[PDB]
C-alpha cells in the first residue's frame, strides 16, 4: 500500500512526510500543488520517443565540423549479428531515409542511445560527437524498447489594504543550550536583498537566557507590506559582530498575514550567501540559539484586478547601457521609474527598471503590475538566458517579475536545457515560497525528457544531502519528479544509488587503515571489492556522468587506492552492453571526503563556454569531464583515458628542478608518425590558450602543475578545482612545444595568441551573462568568497566598458607578465612546503 513512499525516502536521502522542522504548511500545500504539473506533463508526452530520448539540436554545424565533411557524404555502419554493412548517406538525411536504403531502430553500439524521430542525422549530437572526435559512426539494428516499460503507477490525493496601522512585532527573549559580552537584536523588513525598515532592542549583558518583552514598531504600515516580505531576525554581540539568523514570511502561502506566537531555532555564523535568505529553520533543537517572537494587530492580501528630452534619453541610455554589477544611484532610480514607460520598450532596461521599483509603498506596487500587464515588446522579444537569469537572483522577490523570466526560460530546446540546468536548479534557492513558476518548469523540463530527468535527480540529491538550508524544500520537488518518471528509470536510479552505498563502505573501512600509500591496503582493498561482486553489487547500472554508459562487472585487478591525501578509489568497469564493438574499461574515481559541488559549478561553466565559442565557430578542445556530487561529502568523477600529470612528466626525465624539453620529447615518444606528433602539438595549441583565457575569466588560473593534465594526443586540461603571482599557468615546458626559447615567436607560439585574443573577445561578447553565472556560483556554490570585492573580479577581468582593441592589449599583457616569471611561482610552492 505505502511501500512505495518508504522506497522514494531512500531515494531522496530524505522524509518529506516528517514534520518535525516546520510551523505552517506550506511544504505539505506544495506537494498537493505540484500534482497537477506532474500529471499533465505525464498525460502529454510522447511515449515512443519518451522511451528513445533522442538527443538532437536546432542549431547549425558548425564551420570546423563540416571541414570534416567530404563532398555531402557520411559514413554509418550497420550490424546484424555478425555482419556489418557500411552506408553512405546526407548530412540532412533523416533517420527514416536511411533506415529505408535496407519495424527497426538505428540503435548506437556500446550505448543506450538511439537515432530516431525527424531531425537531420547531422543534428544529431552523438553523430556531431564521432565526427569531432574523427571516430566512424557505429550502430547495432535493434528492436525498439517497450513504453509499457515506462509506465508511472497509478496515484491518490479583512482586506490587507484597509488597515492603516504600522507593522510592529513583539522579541519576547533569546535563549541557547549552552554558551562576556552583551548582545541585542536586530528587526529588518526586507523586500530581496532590500532593507525596506529596521528597528533594534536595547543591549542587554548576554547569558543563556534574555528576555526583552518589547513591541518594535516599525515605520512601514500593513498594507504596504509587499508580497514576499521577510522579517529578518538578527543577533549581533559586541565593534559590532552577527552571531545567528534567521527569516520569517510575514506574507503565507494563503496571502495571509502572519499571526501569534513562533518559536525560531536560528542558523549560526561560522556578506551576500544565498543561505541568508531560507525560510527554513535550524533542525538541530538541542544546540542551535532560539528567539521568541509574537505577531498580532485574519487579515488576506488581495489579488489584482509626452516626448521627452534629447539629454534626458542619453542620461538613460547609459544606465540601460552598464554591466549587471554596476550600482544605481537614486538619482538613476528616480530617472527610471519617472520615465517607467520609455524603459519599457527595451528588454535589457527590465532588471534595472524593476531595481528602481518601492516596494514598502502599496500604489507603486500597482502602478508597476499594471506596467507588467502592457508587456509587448518583452513577449516578442529573442529569448536572452542572460536577461533571463538576471531576473531570477537575489535582488528579485516578487513572483511577478520573476514568472516573466521562467515565460522566455519555456521556449529552450532540450539541448539548451541541459546547459543551464545545474544554475536553474541552484537558482530555486532565491525563491521566495516553496511552490514557484521556477520550480515547476523544472518539473516538467525533467517529466518530458529522460536526460534532463537524470541530470535533475543527480542535482537535487545532491543539495538535499549537504544543505540544512534549502533540503526540505529540494525534497519536495524531487519526489515529485520520482512519481513521474516511470518505473523504469526509478528501477535504475534505485541501482545506481545501491552501487554508491556500497562503494561508500568501503572507502570509510579503507580511509582508516592509512597515515604514503602500502600495498597490503592494495589488496585489502581488493579483498572487499571481489566480496562485494558476489553480496550484492547488481549485474549494471548506469554512469551518474554519463547515463547512456551501462557499466557492469569490475576489473578488480586495475583497481586501487590513489597515493593521495584523501585516499580515494581509482576504480574500472567493464562494459556491460555486448554489442560494444570494444574493450576498453570505464573508469571511475571515487572520492569520499570533500564537497564536489564547486568542482560542478566550475566545469558547467566550462561546458558554457564551449557553446559560447561554438556560436562564434571556435573550438578550443577544453576537456571537462564527468564529475557528479552524489551524496554527503561522496561523489564519482571520470577517468581521462590515455592520461597523465604534468608533474609526473618531470619526476620522469628529471626527477625541485624543472627542465623545458622534457614535455615536447614525452609527446614526440608517445606519438607514433611525425603527422600525429604535429597533430598532437596542435591540439595543446588550442588546449593551452583556451584553458588559460577560460581559468583568468573565473580567476582560478594560477595553479599548481600536479593539477593540469594532458593527454598522449596532446589535450591539455586542468583538473581538482577545490608573494607574487601569475595570471595562469603557461611555463617554460608549454612554451618549448609552441618553438619558443625564452624570447621568440614561432609560426605555433603566434597562433596561441591569435586564438588566445579570438576566445577572449568571443566570451567578452556575452559578458552580461558571465556576470550573471559567476554571481550566481559565489552566492549559491561557495560559502567562501562572497561579497562586492570577490564578485567584481569578473567586471576586471573581462574589462567591462573598455573597447575590443585596449582589451586586445590587456590580455596579451598578462601573456608577458607569465613569459617573464618562467618558473618561479612553481619553484615557490615547492619551496613553501620546506
Ligand atoms: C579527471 C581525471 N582524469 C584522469 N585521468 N586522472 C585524474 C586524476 C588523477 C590523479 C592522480 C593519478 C595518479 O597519478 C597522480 C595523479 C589525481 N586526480 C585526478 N583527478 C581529480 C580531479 N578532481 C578531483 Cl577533486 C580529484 N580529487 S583528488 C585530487 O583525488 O582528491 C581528482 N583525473
Amino acid at each position: 500500500s505505502q511501500a512505495f513512499q518508504r522506497q522514494l525516502t531512500a531515494l531522496i536521502g530524505y522524509d518529506v512526510t516528517d514534520v518535525s522542522n516546520v510551523h505552517d504548511d506550506e511544504l505539505e500545500f506544495t506537494r498537493r500543488g505540484l500534482v497537477t504539473p506532474r500529471m499533465a506533463e505525464v498525460a502529454s508526452r510522447d511515449p515512443k520517443l519518451y522511451a528513445m530520448h533522442p538527443w538532437v539540436t536546432s542549431k547549425p554545424l558548425p564551420e570546423y565540423l563540416w571541414k570534416k565533411i567530404a563532398n555531402n557524404c557520411i559514413f554509418i555502419v550497420i550490424h546484424r549479428s555478425t555482419t556489418s554493412q557500411t552506408i553512405k548517406v546526407s548530412p540532412d538525411d533523416t533517420p527514416g531515409a536511411i533506415l529505408q536504403s535496407f519495424d527497426f531502430v538505428l540503435r548506437v553500439c556500446g550505448r543506450d542511445e538511439y537515432l530516431v524521430g525527424e531531425t537531420p542525422i547531422k543534428n544529431f549530437q552523438w553523430v556531431r560527437h564521432c565526427l569531432k572526435n574523427g571516430e566512424e559512426i557505429h550502430v547495432v539494428l535493434d528492436t525498439p524498447p517497450d513504453p509499457a516499460l515506462d509506465e508511472v503507477r497509478k496515484e491518490e490525493w479583512v482586506s490587507l489594504w484597509d488597515c492603516d496601522r504600522k507593522f510592529r512585532v513583539k522579541i519576547r527573549g533569546i535563549d541557547i543550550p549552552v554558551l562576556d559580552l552583551t548582545v541585542f537584536v536586530e528587526a529588518n523588513i526586507q523586500h530581496g536583498q532590500q532593507v525596506l525598515c529596521q528597528r533594534r532592542t536595547s543591549p542587554k549583558p548576554f547569558t543563556e537566557e534574555v528576555l526583552w518583552n518589547v513591541w518594535l514598531e516599525f515605520s512601514i504600515k500593513i498594507k504596504d507590506l509587499p508580497k514576499g516580505a521577510l522579517l529578518n531576525l538578527q543577533i549581533y554581540c559586541g565593534k559590532v559582530q552577527l552571531l545567528y539568523y534567521v527569516n520569517l514570511l510575514l506574507i503565507d502561502h494563503r496571502f495571509l498575514l502572519r499571526r501569534g506566537e513562533y518559536v525560531l531555532h536560528m542558523w549560526q555564523i561560522s556578506s551576500f550567501n544565498a543561505d541568508k535568505l531560507t525560510s527554513a529553520t535550524n533542525p538541530d533543537k538541542e544546540n542551535s540559539m532560539s528567539i521568541s517572537i509574537l505577531l498580532d494587530n485574519p487579515i488576506a492580501l488581495p489579488k489584482h484586478q509626452a516626448e521627452m528630452p534629447n539629454q534626458l534619453r542619453k542620461q538613460l541610455e547609459a544606465i540601460i547601457a552598464t554591466d549587471p554589477l554596476n550600482p544605481l544611484t537614486a538619482e538613476d532610480k528616480e530617472l527610471l521609474w519617472h520615465f517607467r514607460y520609455e524603459s519599457l520598450k527595451h528588454p535589457k532596461a527590465y532588471p534595472k527598471l524593476f531595481s528602481s521599483v518601492k516596494w514598502g509603498q502599496q500604489e507603486i506596487v500597482a502602478k508597476t503590475y499594471q506596467l507588467l500587464a502592457r508587456r509587448e515588446v518583452w513577449d516578442q522579444s529573442a529569448l536572452d538566458v542572460g536577461l533571463t537569469m538576471q531576473l531570477l537572483d537575489c535582488n528579485f522577490s516578487d513572483e511577478n517579475v520573476r514568472a516573466i523570466a521562467v515565460q522566455k526560460l519555456e521556449s529552450l530546446e532540450d539541448d539548451d536545457v541541459l546547459h543551464y540546468l545545474l544554475q536553474l536548479v541552484q537558482a530555486v534557492k532565491f525563491e521566495p515560497y516553496h511552490d514557484s513558476a521556477l520550480a515547476r518548469f523544472l518539473l516538467k523540463r525533467g517529466l518530458r525528457n529522460k536526460r534532463i530527468g537524470h541530470f535533475l535527480f543527480w542535482f537535487l540529491r545532491s543539495e538535499i544531502a549537504q544543505s540544512r538550508h534549502y533540503q526540505q524544500r529540494f525534497a519536495v520537488i524531487l519526489e515529485a519528479y520520482l512519481r513521474g518518471c516511470g518505473t523504469a528509470m526509478l528501477h535504475d536510479f534505485t541501482q545506481q544509488v545501491q552501487v554508491i552505498e556500497m562503494l561508500q563502505k568501503v572507502t570509510l573501512d579503507i580511509k582508516s587503515l592509512s597515515a604514503d600509500v602500502s600495498s597490503q591496503v592494495i589488496s585489502q582493498l581488493k579483498q572487499k571489492l571481489e566480496n562485494l561482486q558476489n553480496s550484492q553489487l547488481p549485474e549494471s547500472f548506469r554512469v551518474p556522468y554519463d547515463p547512456g554508459l551501462k557499466a557492469g562487472a569490475l576489473a578488480i585487478e586495475k583497481c586501487k587506492v590513489m597515493a593521495s591525501k584523501k585516499k580515494p578509489l581509482w576504480l574500472e568497469f567493464k562494459c556491460a552492453d555486448p554489442t560494444a564493438l570494444s574493450n576498453e574499461t570505464i573508469g571511475i574515481i571515487f572520492k569520499h571526503g570533500d564537497d564536489l559541488r564547486q568542482d560542478m559549478l566550475i566545469l558547467q561553466i566550462l561546458r558554457i563556454m564551449e557553446s559560447i565559442w561554438e556560436t562564434e565557430s571556435l573550438d578550443l578542445c577544453l576537456l571537462p569531464y564527468g564529475c557528479i556530487s552524489t551524496g554527503d561529502k561522496i561523489g564519482m568523477i571520470e577517468i581521462v583515458k590515455d592520461a597523465t600529470t604534468i608533474a609526473k612528466i618531470q619526476q620522469s626525465t628529471v626527477g625541485g628542478a624543472f627542465k623545458d624539453e622534457v614535455l615536447n620529447h614525452w609527446l614526440k615518444e608517445k606519438s607514433p608518425t611525425e603527422e600525429k606528433f604535429q597533430a598532437a602539438v596542435e591540439r595543446f595549441v588550442y588546449s593551452c590558450a583556451g584553458y588559460c583565457v577560460a581559468t583568468f575569466v573565473l580567476g582560478i588560473g594560477d595553479r599548481h602543475n600536479d593539477n593540469i593534465m594532458i593527454t598522449e594526443t596532446g589535450n591539455l586540461f586542468h583538473i581538482d578545482f577545490g608573494k607574487e603571482r601569475v595570471p595562469f599557468v603557461l611555463t617554460p615546458d608549454f612554451l618549448f612545444v609552441m618553438g619558443t626559447s625564452g624570447k621568440k615567436t614561432s609560426p605555433h607560439f603566434q597562433k596561441f595568441q591569435d586564438i588566445c585574443v579570438k576566445a577572449y573577445l568571443a566570451l567578452r561578447h556575452h559578458t552580461n551573462l558571465l556576470i550573471i553565472l559567476f554571481s550566481m556560483m559565489l552566492m549559491t556554490g561557495m560559502p567562501q568568497l562572497t561579497s562586492k570585492e570577490d564578485i567584481e573580479y569578473i567586471r576586471d577581468a573581462l574589462t567591462v566598458g573598455k573597447n575590443e582593441e585596449d582589451a586586445k592589449k590587456y590580455f596579451l599583457d598578462q601573456i608577458e607578465v607569465c613569459r617573464d616569471k618562467g618558473w618561479t611561482v612553481q619553484f615557490n610552492w615547492f619551496l613553501h612546503l620546506v
